[PDB]
């Protein structure tokens, strides 16, 4: 449920943190 940071958070991280 949580494939971001797992297998590289591309949301939160990215979404807002690119």
């Amino acid at each position: 449920v949580y494939p971001f940071m797992w297998g590289g958070a591309y949301c939160f991280c990215d979404a807002e943190n690119t």
